[PDB]
C-alpha cells in the first residue's frame, strides 16, 4: 500500500509503498482516503520539529483526511464520504469515557499521524463508525478543512463558555455584535477565527505585520473584517480602536504575546492562546497580572476540536459556500497529486507564502 | 459626628469629629455604626500606597461595617444588623444596571471608603435598603467577615462557572472532593478561600514561607486541611503531591507566581488570581504558555462580591460556627474601641503578625 | 401609501392606500418593503380571532425590505428584516434586548399589539431592530423570521438540558439522541431541520402520510416519518421512546395523555403550538412518570435578534446541504397588486403550504 | 443479627434476628448503625403499595453509623451516612455518579430494590459511598438523607432557569423571587427551610391552619403561609403570582388546574410529590399559558452525594440561624427494643410528623 511516513523523532518523510500488514486499524469500516490536509504540525514533524517518538520502524503522517466508504456498513453507504476524527481517548479518564479526549485528564491519549496511531496519508485504512464524521458532497471541495475548523469551533465554544461567568455579556440588542476580537497572526488558523467569529456577528480585527495577503483582502471586503499592520506594534490600534472583548493568539509568532496584546483586551476580557512561541523569555511586568486582577480578565489555553465540533464546521463550511463564497473558494490553496513526488516532498517540508490549505489527491 | 478621615493619595489617618452635613448619604434608612473591619486595602490608603486621589476636603474611611437599623423601615425593624455593600455601580453599564458592578464594563462604579463614596467608618450614616444585607444576631461576633468572604464566594462561584467548560470535572462520586486546591499565601484572604473551599469539600493546601501560625494549625487540625512551607520555593509539593485543580494566589506575595506555580497546575486546571505583586518585573520562559495551551487551562482575574455573595458569606459563617467552631472563633484577631485613639491609630496604620481581622467597636 | 389593515379584535381586512403621517415610525432608516411573509397568526387576526386613537393597525410581522439610503452600517441595497417583538422598557430582560422573556408582559409586537406592523410599502426603523439579510438568500430569507422562534426554542431546550450531568453520547454528540415532532407545515419541518443540522435523529409525525415537502425532506435530510392516525402504539413498539418530543402545531387535545408515554427518561416535550378549545382527562399516571425520570415540559415561544441572526446563517447552509428542500418552502408568492388572491391567502391556508410570500411592485 | 425486614411486593414487615451471612455488603469499612429514619416511602413498602434467591429485604434507606475500625479517609468513631441510590454500572449518567439521571432506570435503592437497606445493627460499606456526619450535627443529621433531595431539587430548577436572560433582581440576588410551597410535612419544611436559606421569598400552603413547627418556621424563617382550604383566589389576589411553584406533598388532583393560574411569567412549577390515583379534567388554557410565557414544569427526584455534602453545610447553618425550627424537625426517637411502638411508627405516620428516627441500642 502507498503511503507517507515518517521516523519521529527524526526529519524526513518518504512516499512510498508498505506493507499493509503493520498498519493501524481502529475498526470495521473500509476507508479510501480522497484528500489529506496539511498543516504546521506536519511540517514540524517532517522537520524532525516535534522531539518526542512501539514496535514499528515508521509512522503513517496525517491527522486531516476525507474518504470515500469503500462498502455500505451501518449508516454508512458505499460511495460516503467521511473525515476521521483525529484525537482519541486514553479510554481511562472521565472526559475520554464521554467522547471528549480534548480534556484527558491523564494525557494518555492517541493522535493520528502524530503520536501512537498511524495516521491517514495512506491508500485506505480501516476505522471504527463511531470515529467518522460525514462530509456532505455538496463540500466536497473545502470539506478537508472541517479538521481544522472543528479546533476553531471547540476554542470559540469554550470562550463563550467561560464569558457565561460575565452576568450581561451581550450587547443593547441581546447579540454579542458590539463585542470587538482582536485575531494576532493569520494564515489557515487566523483566517478560520476569523471567519467564525464573523458568522457568530462579533466585529473582528485581523493583525500581522505586514500588508493583507490576496486572500486576506478577499476576506476584509467580502465578511466587512477590518486588518491591522502590527509591523510597528500595537499602539496605533489601540489609539484608534480601543480594546477588545477577545484576543486571539492564532499563530504564536509574537514571543511577547502577554506585554503586547493585555494592554489591547478590555475589562471582562478574553486571552484565548492557540498558537505559543516555541523558545526564548521575555520580561513580565507587574502590571500585566494588576490588570488582569482588577478587571476580571481569563487567558485561556485553546487546544483540539472533537465530533461534535467537526459536525459543527461542516454546517459552517456549508453555510460560508453561500454567504462567503468568494472566500470560501480561495482556502483551498492548491492540490498535489499523491503521485507528484517532486512537488509533494516539498509541500511536506515547506510551507508556501499566503498558504492557507494544501491538499492532497489519492489517485 | 465623630469619623476615621483619610485625604487620598496622600498619607495619614485622622479620628475626629466632623461636620456631618458633608457628608455621603445614599438612602433613607438611618444605620448607627457598631463595627468596622480594617482590612489591607485601609493600610495602603492610610499610608498613601494608592496613588490615586471632589468639593471634598477629606474621604471617610471604611468599606466593611455592620450597623444598626435606628428606626423601621420597610422590611428593616430597629436594632436589625446590617452590613452594605461596598462596590456599588456606574448607573451606566448593563453590569450595573443587574446589580452587578464587580463586572461594571465602563470602570465608573463607585467604592465605600475608597473612591468617590464616603465610607463607614463614622458614627452613622444613611442607606438605600437595597445596598443592605441582614446580618442575623446569632452571627454578630463573626459577622464582619461577610465582606471580605464575599469577594472569596464570588471568586469560587466565577472558578467553578469557568471549570463547566470542562466535560466533566466532578469525581467518580460525583462531588468535587477528589479536586486539589493550593491556597498560597494566608492571612485573612487565604483563610478564608481555603475554610470555604473545605466547606464545597475539596481538598485544600495552604502555602506560606513560613511554618503555620495558631490560627492556622487550628484550621489544619480543625478542618483537615494540608499545609506546605514553600521557603525554599515548591519542588519539594510537587514530587509528593503533584499537581493541583485549581491554584488561587491570595496574597500576591510572589514576584514569580506563573513560573513558579504554573507547574503545579494539572490538566484543564485554573489558576485563580486575587493578590497580586504591586512592583518588579520577572522573565517569563515560552514553556509556560505552550503547558497553558496544550492542557486547556485558565488563568482569571478574582475581585470583588456583591449582595448575593454576601449572603452566601451569611450562610457560611453560620455553618463554620457548627461546623469549625475553634477557627470561626480565632478569625476576629481583636477588637479596638473607637475612643482608644492610640491603639486605634495604631492597627490602621500597620497589621500586626498573625493577624486575621481586627473589628473596630464603636461606642 | 399602500398597506394591509386591520381593526383588532374585529374581523375583516382590507389592502387601501392609507395616510402614511398616521403610520408607526421606529428609527431613521427608511426601509422599502420587498417581501412579507404570511402565518397562522397573521390569520387568527384576519378572522378576528384574538382579543388585543388609531382606527386600523398596519398587519404583517414578518418582512423583508431594501434601505433606501446608505445610514451608519447599513448601505443604501442592503436588505434588512425587522424584530417583530420590541421591548416593554421596564423590565430586565427587555432591558437587555430579551423581550421574548418579558416579565410584564407589556412589550410590542409588529402588526398584532401596539405597533403598525410591516405590510406597507415602506417604513422607517432603527438599526438595532434590523438584521441583515444577505443577497444570497433572498429568495428564502423571509423564513429567518419564524425560523428564529425555532432557533430559541432549541436553544432553551439544550439549556434545560444542562441540567443533565451527561447528556452527550458516547461519541460527545448529541446524534444518539432522538426527537419526535408532532405536527409538520411551517412550524414542524423547521424544527424538522434545525434538528437534522445539529446532528439529532428525528421523526415527523403527521396523522396521514407524507406531503410532496416532507418526503423531499425525509429523504434529502435522512429523517423519518410516522403516520399517526391510529395513535402512537406502534411507534412507542419499533423505535422506543424519545428525548425530546416538540408540539409543533397544537393540533391534538391529548396530547400529555397521547405523548408523554413516548418521552424517555431525562427528557422533554416543547410546547410551540397549542389546542384552543375543549377540555381533556388528565390520568394521574402521567405526572408520576413526569417525577421519577426528570422530564420536563417547557412552553416554547419567541425568537430574539440573535435567534434572527443564526437563522440567516441556517438558512444559508441549507442552500447547500438540503438544496431540494430549501427551494420548496416557499409555496408561492403573490402580488401586493393581486388584490383577489392577496385576499384569499390572508384569509385562509392552503392545503400544503408552507410559506406564501406578498411580493411588493 | 437484628434487622426490619420486608418482602416485596407483599405488605408486612418483621424485627427480627437474621443470618448476617446472606445480607449484602458494599464495600470494607464496617458501619455500626446508630440512627435510621423512617419516611413516607417506607411507609409505602411496608404496606405493600409498591410493585418492586433471597427470602426478604431489609428495610430503610435513611441511616446514620459509626465506622467501627480506621480504613483510608475515615477514623474509627467518625459517623457517616450512606447514599441510597447507587448506579446501573451501564449508562453516562450513573458512570459520572449521578444515578439520579440515570438513562437505564436499572439503579440500585437500598431498602427497596435490588440493596438490602440499612435497618440493620451493622453492614460494610465503600468510602465512595459514604459522606461524613459531623458530630456536631449528629442529632439532626439523619434529615441529609431527605434534604438532599431538596438540594438537588432546587439546584435543578436555578439550572433550567438560567434560560432566561436574567433571572436576577434589581440587588442581584433572587430575594424578589416569590415560591410558593404547596404541603408542608418534611418535604414543604424542608423545602421552605431551604429556599429562606437562598433568600428567596416563600409562601408555604396547607388546606388547614398552621402546625406549632410551621408557626415557629413562620416566625423564626419569616415565612408567609396561606391557608388553601377553599382554594386560591385569594392568594393569588392579594400577593400575585410566584415565581417558582413546588408539590411537595402530591395532595391535589388538580395540582396544575389550580397552580399554574398563580404561576408568574418565565415561572417553574416543580413537582416533587405526586398524586397515586385519578382522573381530572385539563382544560385547553392551561397549556396556551404554559405555551406564550416560557413556563416550565419539571419532575423532581433524588439528591446524590454532592447533594448530600451541601445538606451536611446547611443543616450546620441551620443550628445558628433557625435554632428553634432546627430542634423541632426531629419530631420522635424511638428505640430499635420497643417493638411495638416501632412496628407502629413503621406502618402508619403520626399526625404532625416531621422525621421519627430509630435508635439503635
Ligand atoms: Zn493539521
Ligand atoms: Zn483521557
Ligand atoms: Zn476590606
Ligand atoms: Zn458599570
Ligand atoms: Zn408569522
Ligand atoms: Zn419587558
Ligand atoms: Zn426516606
Ligand atoms: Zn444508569
Amino acid at each position: 500500500m502507498k503511503a507517507i511516513i515518517v521516523k519521529p523523532p527524526n526529519a524526513g518523510v518518504q512516499v512510498k509503498d508498505v506493507d499493509e500488514k503493520k498498519l493501524d486499524s481502529y475498526g470495521k469500516i473500509k476507508i479510501r482516503t480522497i484528500y489529506n490536509g496539511i498543516c504546521g504540525t506536519d511540517r514540524e514533524i517532517v522537520n524532525g520539529k516535534l522531539t518526542l517518538s512501539k514496535g514499528k520502524d515508521f509512522l503513517v503522517l496525517g491527522h486531516e483526511a476525507i474518504g470515500v466508504v469503500e462498502e455500505s456498513y451501518h449508516g454508512f453507504s458505499q460511495g460516503d464520504l467521511v473525515m476521521p476524527v483525529n484525537r482519541r481517548g486514553c479510554g481511562i479518564c472521565r472526559n475520554c469515557l464521554v467522547g471528549r479526549p480534548d480534556f484527558c485528564e491523564t494525557g494518555e491519549f492517541g493522535e493520528a499521524g502524530i503520536h501512537k496511531m498511524d495516521g491517514f496519508m495512506r491508500e485506505w485504512w480501516y476505522d471504527d463508525p463511531k470515529y467518522l464524521v460525514k462530509i456532505p458532497k455538496s463540500i466536497e471541495d473545502i470539506g478537508i478543512l472541517a479538521q481544522p475548523l472543528a479546533d476553531i469551533e471547540k476554542s470559540i465554544e469554550e470562550i463563550l463558555e467561560v464569558q457565561k461567568r460575565v452576568p450581561v455579556w451581550t450587547c443593547d440588542d441581546g447579540t454579542l455584535n458590539c463585542r470587538k476580537v482582536l485575531v494576532v497572526g493569520t494564515g489557515p488558523i487566523g483566517v478560520l477565527f476569523t471567519l467564525l467569529f464573523r458568522t457568530y456577528g462579533l466585529e473582528v480585527w485581523m493583525a500581522n505585520r505586514r500588508e493583507p495577503t490576496e486572500v486576506e483582502q478577499t476576506v476584509i471586503e467580502e465578511t466587512k473584517t477590518n486588518y491591522y499592520n502590527s509591523s510597528n506594534g500595537y499602539d496605533k490600534l489601540k489609539d484608534s480602536v480601543g480594546k477588545f472583548d477577545v484576543i486571539i493568539d492564532a499563530t504564536g509568532a509574537d514571543v511577547n504575546i502577554l506585554g503586547n496584546v493585555i494592554p489591547l483586551l478590555g475589562r471582562n476580557g478574553v486571552l484565548g492562546l492557540f498558537g505559543f512561541s516555541t523558545s526564548g523569555s521575555v520580561p513580565l511586568d507587574y502590571k500585566t497580572l494588576q490588570e488582569i486582577v482588577h478587571t476580571n480578565k481569563t487567558i485561556i489555553g485553546l487546544v483540539n476540536g472533537q465530533k461534535p465540533h467537526f459536525q459543527q464546521a461542516v454546517v459552517h463550511l456549508a453555510s460560508w459556500k453561500t454567504l462567503y463564497p468568494k472566500a470560501a473558494k480561495m482556502l483551498i490553496t492548491k492540490t498535489v497529486s499523491i503521485n507528484d513526488e517532486k512537488e509533494l516532498l516539498k509541500v511536506l517540508r515547506e510551507k508556501e507564502h499566503g498558504e492557507i490549505k494544501i491538499r492532497i489527491l489519492w489517485e
